[PDB]
């Protein structure tokens, strides 16, 4: 209701309750500590849309079990159809990586290195048994090819940094920038450096494989580099997973660098806020995270950001004090979805995690200017002849001005809820679907409530159509977003098939 | 297309064509020089939407003969259902005045004065046969209660001022501030003062019943002063003229200064500018003009604004040059219909003044910034609950998105209609009716191109509104508005009825 | 005061004050009507600035004997030096030509031509004594190169057209497209036709070089059609009349067509409104005035617009009824001055017509809206270092905020004041002078009004600055524009010299 | 340079260099860490520009010590009078509070309490020796009058809950609501309740007298709850402290929901996030911070944030990895100063600290939209007709024009550079002052960089004036904020003394 950014600030009460809808997705990742279908089934109620599997630890038999008992708790809901709730199943890979060999042949042994010494690093598969505080062995074979003199090299998340002093032939020699403890098997980081690797390993094109095969709703893509990386994984998931939906995870300056040819290539990007935090200063990570999110908001296509839960550096009081500015900073820069790691799958209060992004996530949308932001998409939209985008339009400037409650739309893929979601109304998003997969993946975009139709295919069409309007009325009410005797906005196509949406009509709820 | 003003004006080409679309209406006089079934039928085909009768002139047998004669000529084209075009007829109240008697009994001498006479002005009834260059006989009774000490009296169109210079009982005591010719039965304007005369006068309640004997579109109501007045002449109509439009003429201070109350009462307004520039100094009616265009628009309602030909003031040249500034002036200032009255009554040439009229309405059009006027008055739009409101909006945004190339509007009472065209959009909106009536007046408001249907009405009702959605679809494309495979929105209601709009379709031209 | 455009059109009132100052500058055209002492006298107390002498009639020495007139009734008010207007001459050169020869010998004698007779027009030097209906002789000999097959010619203002129908080698055959009479030495005019005369004529070299001998404030250069015509003029003035103000006037399509050029070479622009009706189509000319004044605001270059008085088509009543909406038109369109003719040179009531276009100017000053003019000047600046340009963006803001009634700035060459005013600030600008030329053409920039100093250079620079300043206030409060204990901006530079203003300095009005 | 915010965000860059000025302040906390004449000078040089001492802990002896201490590393670099950099010192109170008694009559002895039992609070002086898991004796002698039925108690740092149970005279019977350890002598906060306790304690009235007598520049004021306080803090400075800045400690419901009092007796606000975050829930206490942030912006006041470093909740590195998101936060809601508390008094890496705040606050001014916050604030500034407000405002706005690279201002109490600084100009504003007291405090203000002039008073005014200025543009160019022939924004007045400023000049820099 303010005419300025500074007005609307200064009129934010504490003593105001909110809205029930949360527009923002919860994505949770599922390890030992949240395994379990009584866990799973807690969590759901909790508000977790979507469960997260990463493929770095297990094997294929022990994920499968995961899988099963997700799809368990699911459907343990589905017997009252008004009150089920549709939740997705992701897969993160390892992504290609590079390893230090074995410290002194056990595995076991650490051998500490102090700052000055120089150290010789051989490609040469003699030295992979026996690695010492003079020589290391690295598994990249062209090292020496991406790297430059003056490049700089981290050795285990970080800790030990290595300054190039000497670039010869199958052999590097280096300074030491920071001492600390080198181990066995420990990841390797290039800054700078545009890296060589492939854009799936012999072990991923196995995992895409598994996940087609168990039925996932989307794929989370490790290293994305370029935008030929992305056509790659496309054409490993085949023309059998053709609608599972490719997320680019970006954690490098190169791909930050080359952003916008990815963004085209891919279904949507996810900010890895830790790994990208490794290899760019801290104080930069900040800035290319907002630089993502907007540009992610104007061409319309769903942006995920990993966060983490803090605590106060100097603890004296015995109270943890979960300190959630982290995921709070994300919903207003206008993400979509917010993920939580460690706390979710190891840590030891599974349940109390997703409370917290629950509340924190609903409480921080009343600080958001949400009329400039609209106002701003709407100017750079440009002029088209599509039926369906002019619908679109339509509905979202009806529902500003009779102030309804909701904007029910019949989708089959999704794409015509995806095009009322990107203007991002005051109004919820019902979206009512046959289709189980489209009703997953509909947790990626904000602001979109989806629920699943289960009835029969009735015999005449335009009595099918107002079947499953009524439906989404019913599920309105009872979930309470609007009562008898409001208005909504409802939005239709004229004949049966997909790509033919083209009727609004301003409807009072019966 | 410009962000600005300046730009917009800093791109107008002189070396690029107009649309086809003439958005303002065009209002006649018809006298003796066009009351003619051949001159009639050449006005309509030059652009002539509705036919004025002024009833100072004539009897009730003249006028009866002039609405036969327009009545036959429009019906002339009813043969050709696409190309018919509606016509609407008007009744100019003679409206409530004030005369001086007959000078030196005759009725024909004229007595001069000069200035600085004093003359007694007498309201007895001996003095109403001979006034003499000292006695002035008024009709007026109550002319010595409104008239203060200092106020002025204009006598026969400010050709004769008069200062009061004493106030008496039943005489008035006059200084002479101007000099001219009395003549015998001249009318008397008073400035300032708050007249007390009737609102309809006993000749006007005679004309206003044959109005509604005769069938009219709307009534012209002269010498509006108060919302009352309008209330007066609302009565009269009774209930059998209920639906004839009622425009409140403005033309002296106080209907100026009590403009707000009257336009509530009143169905649109009539800025007299001839007899507002006798009451008013000459360089205020300029403003008083803008003040009342600006503050229709923002109302909702139609304003007729009635305007002259004017020729340059030194002549040497042999040629007229007929100056058609006046009329462009109104057209951008937002007018809704112009009007010329003695050019088409008992001019020589009245073809070519209907012709001026129409090319220079078409052209001036380019020059207006409707992107500001248009986003302007959609600001001052209130939240409501009123489906139809919002029907009406979401109709206007789909329309810039997709640049449609007109809107088709189904209509009983013609106020569907009314809220498409309260916000200016760039393409025409056709309005389909079967009530020919409702066809007539829908050429007060501005961008409205009604289209009446004759064919009988279907079984199913569905099926009766795809046949008049078709039936505008053919008129359209026959008129030049969109070709084959361009895009329309189309807007109509879930029952039979007035008062149910609520839906909008966009649809390919078939 | 108010937010939008709509709004301030809805607060205009009727019943309240203007301000004193008039913004609009008022050229007078004198002939034998006004040539006279008292006459002249007259006129400077009604508000005319400039006075335009037309070098179309009289010889060298009648000119020169209006200029001394002119001078002598200026001077008579260099008594009281707070109370003296300062008043320009200008100079309209009679312009580059196009005449046919003498008809049947002896010029006196008229032959009436019909619609559709064949004429053949000769270049050669035979028929140029005897011009019947069949042969007629142009002065121009290059008319069949620019002209084609299928242009059009006008003969004497249009009244006669001809169709060119067969083009030969030094003959033209032609149809008749409008009757009228031919007489002797009447004007030719080509439309469309890239015209090839010389820039100036072998007449105007002497009087333009006249006018510097008697010392003129601007030229008004006729029929410039390119930005080279404009060079060639000021080749002509010399290294004499460098300071000299070259006008240029517009008046056909090719000059139309080619203005952004000729604007950038020239000190302003007139829109010469009669002469370009002529050439262009009558509601075109609507146009092509509006993207010339328009293209002049952003350029920040002073543009004289060319009106005249109207009357009413259809005149019954005796009164002239002088209708100035055409003047009106053009102060709001953002004219710099307005320009009356004939009313002036030749009519009857010269004193009655200066009159007439100040009350006018006065008024129609108050339907602008001067916020969103004054908002859009101030976008369209580019960034530089030139400390003068940042020095009056300041004053114009502090102005607004302290609402100061003035804004005082010392000028040689009045630069500084030309770029203050080229925002169009609320507040009157004052500018301080000791160079009399630079105080004449300062009438040329709306909102400034010159004061010029005779005082004599006292011998400290800082105490000269303070007396100047001194001299401005005083002639402020005599001419009402502020009283005692109100504020001023005042503006001026650090050392003497044309080219160093850079302070600015808010005071109370002593 | 955007048009919009969305575009603004998207054109985020990594790969460029940040400007060498840092716009907001930098308060350290001093305690036994860094109380050292060698630690102090090293955090000089790193960017402290206030020392902030701790009335809680410590003796006076103690206090003036450390006082001793920071003016001894300030003076160490009064040897080069451009380099030399002031700093300020500030007094925290220890602020009114309510402890529990002793419990069971030891002081170290600790009594654990679970959940359920009842517990008696009582207000008599025979069990304040002896507290036992029933009998809680309060310092608060009204507790039972301010405290309501159903309302809640918190007990040491909100560790321990009591729902009040029963209310009678003289003693509180109440739920336990949390289970903790109940100590001696722990502090008691009362949510919702409007406390009564005085506005200074009997402590505070010899701290603020100690202060007064030391010379202090700002006093920190502590528990702050109504308009009535600041007045009385006010009252016991005296007329010997008068110059001394009052910041207002918001930390309850009570002086939030009367914020708007206190914000106009202040002289600036304190968000307390810590103290505010016991009494509040945590997730309004997100909403507070913005809405007082606003508020101070739009009065043109400064507003201190008081912060934390945080770390991450699930670690299993070694490296700490100080997370600076709560920071950075700060800076983007607009903050003028940010502070550090335990990290820098008792925490071992004092230095390290410093030099965190400092890269963070620099680095985050690149992610404001500052052209919309500017354009914001001129907006909501009312038209007065004081000069000193008017030459601001010119300042503001020439300088975006000519891009300056600084505005100079010269002040006495440090008024006039408060007036340029409440628009937030791009440009840096150096004050230059005589005054040291002036200088401090000038660090409370965003983007105010004070320079402090040594040199005596010469003879004439006019030639002080330009040696201060001179210095000035020294300074300017050591520090590199210009280099030479560039332009700057000088800003005076016309005599001596404080509250003429009325002059801005535009000069290269020599």
């Amino acid at each position: 209701m303010a005419d300025t950014f500074l007005e609307h600030m200064c009129r934010l009460d504490i003593d105001s309750p909110p809205i029930t809808a949360r527009n923002t997705g919860i994505i949770c990742t599922i390890g030992p500590a949240s395994r379990s279908v009584e866990t799973l089934k807690e969590m759901i109620k909790s508000g977790m849309n979507v469960a997260r599997l990463n493929f770095s630890h297990g094997t294929h038999e022990y994920h499968a079990e995961t899988i099963k008992n997700v799809r368990t708790a699911t459907e343990s809901f589905a017997s009252d159809p008004i009150l089920y709730r549709p939740v997705a199943v992701a897969l993160d890979t390892k992504g290609p990586e590079i390893r230090t060999g074995l410290i002194k042949g056990s595995g076991t042994a650490e051998v500490e290195l102090k700052k000055g010494a120089t150290l010789k690093i051989t490609l040469d598969n003699a030295y992979m048994e026996k690695c010492d505080e003079n020589i290391l062995w690295l598994d990249y074979k062209n090292i020496c090819k991406v790297v430059e003199v003056g490049s700089k090299i981290y050795v285990d998340d970080g800790l030990i940094s290595l300054q190039v002093k000497q670039k010869g032939a199958d052999f590097l020699v280096t300074e030491v920038e920071n001492g600390g403890s080198l181990g066995s098997k420990k990841g390797v980081n290039l800054p700078g450096a545009a890296v060589d690797l492939p854009a799936v390993s012999e072990k991923d094109i196995q995992d895409l494989k598994f996940g087609v095969e168990q039925d996932v709703d989307m794929v989370f893509a490790s290293f994305i580099r370029k935008a030929s990386d992305v056509h790659e994984v496309r054409k490993v998931l085949g023309e059998k997973g053709k609608n599972i939906k490719i997320i680019s995870k970006i954690e490098n300056h190169e791909g930050v660098r080359r952003f916008d040819e990815i963004l085209e290539a891919s279904d949507g990007i996810m900010v890895a806020r830790g790994d990208l935090g490794i290899e760019i200063p801290a104080e930069k990570v900040f800035l290319a995270q907002k630089m993502m999110i907007g540009r992610c908001n104007r061409a319309g296509k769903p942006v995920i950001c990993a966060t983490q839960m803090l605590e106060s550096m100097i603890k004296k009081p015995r109270p943890t004090r979960a300190e959630g500015s982290d995921v709070a900073n994300a919903v207003l820069d206008g993400a979509d979805c917010i993920m939580l790691s460690g706390e979710t799958a190891k840590g030891d209060y599974p349940l109390e995690a997703v409370r917290m992004q629950h509340l924190i996530a609903r409480e921080a949308e009343a600080a958001i200017y949400h009329l400039q932001l609209f106002e701003e998409l709407r100017r750079l939209a440009p002029i088209t002849s599509d039926p369906t985008e002019a619908t679109a339009v339509g509905a979202v400037e009806a529902s500003f001005k009779c102030c309804s409650g909701a904007i029910i739309v019949l989708t089959k893929s999704g794409r015509s809820a995806h095009q009322v979601a990107r203007y991002r109304p005051r109004a919820p998003i019902i979206a009512v679907t046959r289709n189980p997969q489209t009703a997953r993946q509909a947790h990626l975009y904000r602001g979109i409530f989806p629920v699943l139709c289960k009835d029969p295919v009735q015999e005449a069409w335009a009595e099918d159509v107002d079947l499953r309007v009524n439906f989404a009325m019913n599920v309105g009410k009872a979930r309470g977003f609007f009562k008898k005797g409001d208005v909504v906005i409802v939005l239709t196509g004229w004949r049966p098939g997909s790509g033919f949406t083209n009727t609004m009509r301003v409807v009072p709820v019966p």
